[PDB]
Formats: structure tokens, sequence, C-alpha cells
């Protein structure tokens, strides 16, 4: 029901690779990536969205909390910017 954020991407991925990763739970109604790739920097995170809502809470149960080597997979719900509680 919101946009999921993936702050644990490596760097050798593109669009079908970072997508097939967040597509193991289902099809995404939206997809995007975040990396400098313009001056030589590398944000290291992207964004995406599923067609169903429960599906999203499912990708977090199979992703959120997946360290790698020197960084932690920051996979969670990217939809805060709210002042309501």
């Amino acid at each position: 029901a919101h946009k999921l954020f993936i702050g644990g991407l490596p760097n050798y991925l593109n669009d079908d690779q970072v997508k097939e990763l967040l597509t193991s739970f289902g099809p995404l109604k939206a997809f995007n990536l975040v990396k400098d790739s313009a001056t030589g920097l590398s944000k290291g995170y992207a964004f995406c969205e599923y067609v169903d809502i429960n599906v999203t809470d499912q990708a977090i149960a199979g992703l959120n909390g997946m360290q790698l080597g020197d960084k932690k997979l920051l996979v969670q719900r990217a939809s805060v910017g709210a002042k309501n509680a």
C-alpha cells in the first residue's frame, strides 16, 4: 500500500536485476533505482511498489534484516513523511 525502499543494493545491478529481486514475491506496480552514476558516486538504494498491499509486507519479511558483508540491507516500507503519530 506504499513505496518500499531498498537501501542494500550492491552496484553491479541494473533494472531487471534489482527488479527480479523485489519481484520474487510478486509483480510490482512501480519500480525505480537510486545511484549517482553521474559524477562517480553510488547512493546504493532504490524504490518499488507492489500491486497488492499484503505482498509488500511479505517482501519485508523475506528481506528486511539481510546483512551482506560490510553493510546492512535497509529494506523496509518507504512511506513516512507523516506527522500523525
